[PDB]
């Protein structure tokens, strides 16, 4: 279910861990030092890396720093597993970018809980990386592939221990924008707003922090919001639960502020990376101008042009008209002959429309079975002629279908609309058009109806 | 971690299930009949529905059919939980679209394993649906998924048992294209190729079907490929394991051939649903028409439009004009500052052009450093006005460059052209615009030069 790379200078360690992980059905590979490790990671792109710190030559902190400094590997969670146990070295490991820092001998129940958690989180990151990478024979821009810090960031602190909360707030205060909130019900609201990270106390006295987290996770709006939970280091059952319901990361009471700072930064920086991906995906769709199926222009492109043309109309320029065409009984077509045949009809209809209208006109795909034609410098009466012409052309001739094998009769209903002067707006114009289609429908279909200015 | 709607006519049932699920930290809501259930599902979009079959009025098979027939709710997994246990009841439930069919009194360990599984899957799908609904709302993606299509479908049967393999193949054979493969190592390869679903034997004698599945799941190529596992029915632990390593669904042996058929169809249309989403999302930045770097329309598009406009002009309609713009000393920019900056200038120039010209005009990328603007219903004189305006917008103000650090001065030369008479053609029109450009540049650059058509004294 995951490819895990294990790194340690002692063979006994490597194969003991290996047997545990393959017993849980993971695909394990191994390296015996830093240099090797970095080569395998760059080549094989594993899902997780488990890493010794103390090794002859290049040590685990360095290895870790390099993995995060290459864009190919920056995204892979690293878990340090080591014999060291000083606070000093704990903090050095987290500051160098590791998700967790475990001290030998490790708790297997926590290791597997943690691994199952990381893989769950990597699911969405990886899909989005796949989505982007399918722009690669296209055009990227703007983005200079440049990272994205972990500083800044608005942090909500849900806690009913005033002493503890203020300490947490004082530490984050220098580098971040912290806000305290001891009411869980209010907190639910706040957490929807402008917030990058929530810190929740699982050992709160007046509410259950874990239930509160489950709450955030269940509602679609905040399922993605990172959550860092304060827990008791002696209560293993509760730590596993925390990971299982969906907590991104954990901290031991009493709160070490240097540990706190390191993990808050880690979490804010991963959440930003995944919002870079989401926005890049959405910016590239914005740039699309045609409808994939019919190759006519899409409605986004159309409404942009309609904005400009209607504004110019309102301030005294040329009038604009709109035709809104909707195919009759289109659902009956799909329900009888199948979706494929539905698409043959749509494609043919688009080519017929395009070629019975002037080049200066803007025909477009407006919805599933709806088409709009914008006609610059055209008034209501002419538009009605043009609509009539298209109606008679569509129904005057059957449609080829089932690639060649069969004909079909198709008819359309059309609503027609023209601009009405200074007060008019493109949404008003379109609304009059579909009031026309509605009456045309009601009149018995295969009909044109022009609704007038008010 | 998930919103679960629970439906059943007896309060005792609803209440007992609710306790169990909230003890595992789920958000539960409830209904006690069909009508209510369907209203709640459409208003609230829960992550999973657990459903009784036998209820006064509308029953569970109907409620289920309606949920899958409405696009708002079609994607929600429905699990039926019922006192009924005939194989006929089971097959109807699965045929009406359920992910699973459980008999009361349920196995809780198993219910949770199954819930935990559905939600792991929903994570990918709902990120996808979410992005794709963003695409629909901004006006780019349009259309609809097929409502039927779970038939056809290339199915790989990884199995050790000749005879069982053969029966599975015979049943699927009518509606799908099965292929048998008893070697797991070969099967790893085949599974990469053209395959929609793998059926694997968890109780195979010569290899571990679950290890084989873990294998598919770990390699990035086949991580989404649906897998249906045949399992011994007296091994709850192995069943849970199967669900944990990532199996889409379980089928108890000895194989019921109509159970098989129903569960294969369900998985294949779920696969195609997620494919349809991925295509909408990606394939929509493919098909030329615009120029990647600048956003403006490409050349092929522009010459198509110019043909139609010029023909209409020549037969008596509105006149048409062309501007041909070419950036001055553009080679100097690439050679002094590098192509990163050359591109920054082209992109910005496109922004300044697009926004100083009317919507009805067609600005476009014509060559490396050349742009053309087509102006419908416009004559030579007005075109010269437009060219001059544009020219001063580029030279009147320096260009940002080196992302923010550095300022560059850029100038353009423009040739101008307009339709004239019956005998004119688009290639003639553009050729006059080129002669303009050539004069503009000879005259000392940062200039506009228009070119009228002429005939000889005795033409
Ligand atoms: N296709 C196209 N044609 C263009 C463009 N610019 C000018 N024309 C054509 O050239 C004419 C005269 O432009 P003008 O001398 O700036 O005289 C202009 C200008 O003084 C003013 N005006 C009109 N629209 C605008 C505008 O959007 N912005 C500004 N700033 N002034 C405008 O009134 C005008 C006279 O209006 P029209 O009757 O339309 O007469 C316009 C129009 O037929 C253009 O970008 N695209
Ligand atoms: N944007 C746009 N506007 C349209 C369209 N169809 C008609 N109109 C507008 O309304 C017109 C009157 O159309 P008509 O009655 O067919 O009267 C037509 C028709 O009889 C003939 N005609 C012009 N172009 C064509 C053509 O391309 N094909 C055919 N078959 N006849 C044409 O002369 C016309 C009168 O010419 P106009 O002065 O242009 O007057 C035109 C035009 O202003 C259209 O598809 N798109
Ligand atoms: N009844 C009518 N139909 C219209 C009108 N405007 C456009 N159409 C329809 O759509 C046209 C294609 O328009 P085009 O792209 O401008 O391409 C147009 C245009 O470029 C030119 N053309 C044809 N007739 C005339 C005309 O009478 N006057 C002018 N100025 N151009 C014409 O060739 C055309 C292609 O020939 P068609 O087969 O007629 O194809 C015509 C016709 O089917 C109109 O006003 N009235
Ligand atoms: N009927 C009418 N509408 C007006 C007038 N002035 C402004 N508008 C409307 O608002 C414009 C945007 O204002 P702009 O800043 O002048 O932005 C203007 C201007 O910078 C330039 N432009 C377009 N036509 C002309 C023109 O005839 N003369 C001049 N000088 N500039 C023009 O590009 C424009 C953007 O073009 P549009 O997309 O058409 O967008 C146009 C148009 O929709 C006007 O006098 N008459
Ligand atoms: N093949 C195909 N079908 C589509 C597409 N986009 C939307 N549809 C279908 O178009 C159907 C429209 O059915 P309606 O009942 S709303 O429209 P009708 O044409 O049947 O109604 P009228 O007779 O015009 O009143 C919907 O169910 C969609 O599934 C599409 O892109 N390809
Ligand atoms: N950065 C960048 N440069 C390009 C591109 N497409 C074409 N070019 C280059 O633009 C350069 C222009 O050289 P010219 O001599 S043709 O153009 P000039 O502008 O220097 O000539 P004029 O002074 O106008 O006569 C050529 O070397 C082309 O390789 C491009 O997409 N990005
Ligand atoms: F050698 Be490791 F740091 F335990
Ligand atoms: F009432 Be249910 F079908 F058990
Ligand atoms: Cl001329
Ligand atoms: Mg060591
Ligand atoms: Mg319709
Ligand atoms: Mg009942
Ligand atoms: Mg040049
Ligand atoms: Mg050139």
């Amino acid at each position: 279910s995951a490819r895990i790379l294990v790194v340690d200078d002692i063979e006994a360690n490597v194969r003991l861990l290996e047997a545990k992980l393959t017993a849980e059905y993971y695909e394990v590979s191994t390296a015996m030092d830093g240099p090797t490790a970095l080569a395998m990671a760059a080549r094989d792109l594993p899902d997780i890396i488990l890493l010794d710190v103390m090794m002859p030559g290049m040590d685990g902190f360095t290895v870790c720093r390099k993995l995060k400094d290459d864009p190919t590997t920056r995204h892979i969670p690293v878990v340090l597993i080591t014999a060291l146990d000083g606070r000093g070295d704990r903090i050095q490991g987290l500051e160098s970018g590791a998700s967790d820092f475990l001290t030998k001998p490790i708790d297997d129940v926590m290791l597997f809980a943690r691994v199952r958690s990381l893989t769950r989180f990597k699911l969405v990151i990886d899909e989005l990386r796949q989505r982007e990478a399918s722009g690669r024979r296209m055009g990227v821009i703007a983005g200079a592939a440049a990272r994205l810090d972990g500083l800044g960031g608005r942090v909500l602190i849900v806690d009913d221990n005033e002493r503890q909360a203020q300490r947490v707030a004082a530490e984050l205060g220098v580098e971040h924008r912290p806000v305290i909130e001891s009411d869980p019900e209010k907190a639910k609201i706040s957490a929807g707003g402008p917030v990058d990270l929530v810190i929740v106390n699982a050992a709160a006295k007046n509410f259950d922090g874990l239930r509160f987290t489950a709450a955030l996770r269940s509602e679609e709006r905040t399922r993605q919001l990172p959550v860092l939970a304060m827990v008791d280091p002696d209560d293993r059952g509760r730590m596993v639960k925390a990971l299982e319901i969906g907590v991104n990361d954990i901290l031991s009471r009493p709160i070490d502020p240097q540990e706190l700072s390191a993990r808050v930064k880690t979490q804010i920086q991963r959440k930003r990376y995944t919002d870079y991906l989401r926005n890049n995906l959405d910016h590239s769709l914005e740039l699309a101008v045609t409808d994939q199926l019919t190759g006519l222009h899409n409605r986004r492109y159309m409404t942009g042009q309609l904005d400009s043309l209607v504004k110019r109309a309102t301030l005294g320029g040329d009038p604009v008209s709109a035709l809104l065409i909707d195919i009759d009984f289109f659902k009956k077509i799909n329900d009888t002959f199948g979706h494929d045949i539905g698409d043959e009809v749509l494609r043919e209809f688009a080519l017929r429309l395009a070629s019975n209208v002037r080049a200066i006109d803007l025909p477009c795909r407006y919805g599933g079975e709806e088409f709009v034609v914008i006609m610059p410098d055209t008034a209501l009466a002419d538009a009605l002629r043009i609509a009539e012409r298209i109606r008679m052309h569509v129904s005057g001739s059957p449609f080829t279908v089932a690639h060649g094998r069969e004909m079909l009769n198709v008819t359309i209903s059309i609503g027609v609309s023209a601009t009405a002067g200074e007060g008019d707006t493109p949404e008003a114009l379109l609304k009059r058009a579909d009031e026309g289609v509605y009456q045309a429908k009601a009149s018995g279909r295969n009909a044109v109806v022009g609704k007038a200015a008010h």
